């Protein structure tokens, strides 16, 4: 029937954040809330005249429905054309892969399970750009604004367009491409490993399945790549869990792939990889360099001295790993709690781990367990955990860091109990590419001996929440098996009594220990 507009009126919190816009569903069903959202992002491309729009998500209800509103508000802003997966799916490392390949405009994903933190249940809308990464900054503040101030939108009222069978359809002008959701993907997952040589160790059985991000193991992508391409058995795809750690202490006929599947935290997990990077095709020439979020523990650190090549501390977000890819300055990065990555595309990749290290298993020909043994054995072991304070009142919150901030500059060079005070300061990131500069990303304790305190403040806006990052680290083997929380005991110690965590804001114990 064709292009008409709506009329509309704003509403109050669209503004995106971190992994795009997050609602309850409700939310997102109201009447032209999608709509409104929609068009804002639409508002900050400004020649869509011949490009393309990457389009898919993850089944969740309500998908469909958006992706048909989506879809005909992108044929009446002019794009030539828009690549949508089959059934609407599109996991959020392919549209990367997908928006870079064919050089798109950008993408809309509709996901809220890729970072998996947040209330179980929601919606989500994420806008990624031209790179294949997420928006920046200044263009999600760029959207909320316009969803404040927008007076109607543009959308091609027509029949839904129907995504079961792939092709080319016509809506408007423009062109509907049904794209197989796995098919690029998986061509860049093998020019980066040997698929030859990890089907053989899933043939062989003998070896757990190694993960660093949770649900990297399920779904459609791991089923077809994992199970229908390598040969997993059957069931091999969805605790079901063991912890790598777990096994390493317990060092001290029936197939493994269909069992447990061993979880190496992403800090330790992005260390290892980098250590034995060489082994797999897509890296044998080597790192360019690695990047972590600064909380990250410093285990990858520890590789990239021994290999001569440098290590970003940025702060936390796959935001700034964008400018080191592209930039060629790094080659693998890693976020503490989230998961691991290469420049192969512009986002976490849970797969793309998995199958690493499955890589990785196939050519060293031994456990997990007895790896990361000789990792540790190698480079020592970073004992890493933290300790969240949710829903601390507002500002005793912010009089900690600030009393804290206070006193950073006498602690230099002081030694308190067992550790020796080295750098004690705010967290401020300039960008070695764009030459923006980020301030107050955390408060940095850093001992001489390699171990490491840090204090970040999150949901600010919201009660905070008060995160501490705990650090030791122990060169001797004999001492690397120990339990983290009593290995890190003195450290809490430390950490509590320094910024009185008890004393301002009447905790007596961690919401949360990981």
């Amino acid at each position: 029937m064709g292009i008409q507009v709506i009329a509309t009126t704003p509403f109050k919190d669209q503004k995106p954040g971190t992994s795009g816009l997050r609602k309850p569903v409700p939310v997102f069903q109201q009447p032209h809330y999608l709509e409104n959202f929609i068009q804002a992002i639409f508002d900050t491309i400004e020649a869509p005249q011949g490009q393309t729009l990457v389009l898919g998500g993850d089944g969740r209800y309500f998908n469909a429905e958006a992706i048909q509103v989506i879809l005909k508000m992108a044929a009446a802003k002019g794009f030539a054309r828009v690549k949508v997966g089959q059934n609407g799916i599109l996991s959020t490392p392919a549209a990367s892969c997908v928006i870079r390949k064919y050089g798109a405009v950008g993408g809309i994903i509709l996901s809220a399970s890729h970072n998996p933190a947040g209330p179980q249940g929601d919606f989500g809308v994420k806008f990624n750009i031209a790179n294949g990464g997420p928006a920046p900054e200044k263009v999600t503040n760029a959207i909320y604004e316009r969803s404040l101030a927008l007076t109607h939108y543009s959308i091609y009222t027509a029949p839904d367009v129907n995504l079961h069978t792939l092709g080319e359809f016509p809506l408007g002008e423009m062109i509907v491409e049904v794209i197989d959701p796995v098919a690029d993907y998986q061509a860049l997952l093998e020019t980066l490993f040997d698929f030859d040589r990890i089907a053989e160790v899933i043939r062989t059985g003998k070896l757990r399945l190694v993960f660093d991000a949770m649900h990297a193991v399920t779904g459609p992508y791991a089923q077809q790549i994992l199970e229908k391409c390598l040969g997993a058995p059957p069931g091999t795809v969805q605790p079901n869990l063991v912890y790598a750690h777990d096994l390493v202490q317990q060092l001290f006929d029936r197939n493994m792939i269909l069992g447990a599947n061993c979880f190496v935290t992403p800090s330790d997990s992005l260390a290892i990889l980098a250590a034995n990077a060489q082994l797999v095709p897509g890296y044998r020439d080597g790192l360019a360099g690695i990047a972590r979020s600064m909380p990250t523990s410093q285990a990858a650190d520890r590789v990239a001295a021994k290999l001569g090549i440098d290590c970003y501390e940025t702060p936390t977000g796959w935001k700034f790993f964008g400018n080191l890819l592209d930039a060629g300055k790094v080659t693998l990065c890693g976020e503490e709690s989230f998961g691991t990555g290469s420049n192969h595309v512009r986002e976490k990749d849970g797969l793309w781990a998995v199958l690493f290290w499955l890589n990785i298993l196939a050519v060293r020909q031994t456990p997990v367990a007895e790896i990361v043994k000789d990792h540790w054995r190698t480079y020592g072991r970073n004992y890493y955990s933290r300790h969240d304070y949710e829903g601390i009142e507002g500002d005793r919150a912010h009089t900690l860091m600030s009393q804290l901030e206070q006193k950073l500059p006498s602690l230099v060079g002081q030694t308190l109990g067992a550790y020796t005070v080295a750098t004690a300061d705010n967290f401020s990131y300039s960008d070695p590419v764009d030459h923006s500069v980020s301030q107050n990303q955390g408060i940095r304790l850093i001992f001489e001996d390699g171990s490491r305190i840090v204090y970040r403040l999150s949901g600010t806006g919201t009660g905070a929440t008060l995160r501490v990052y705990l650090e030791r680290f122990e060169p001797h083997p004999s001492q690397q098996h120990l339990d983290a929380q009593v290995a890190l005991a003195d450290l809490i110690q430390l950490a509590n009594d320094v910024a009185n965590i008890q004393s301002l804001t009447g905790r007596d114990r961690p919401t949360v220990i990981t």
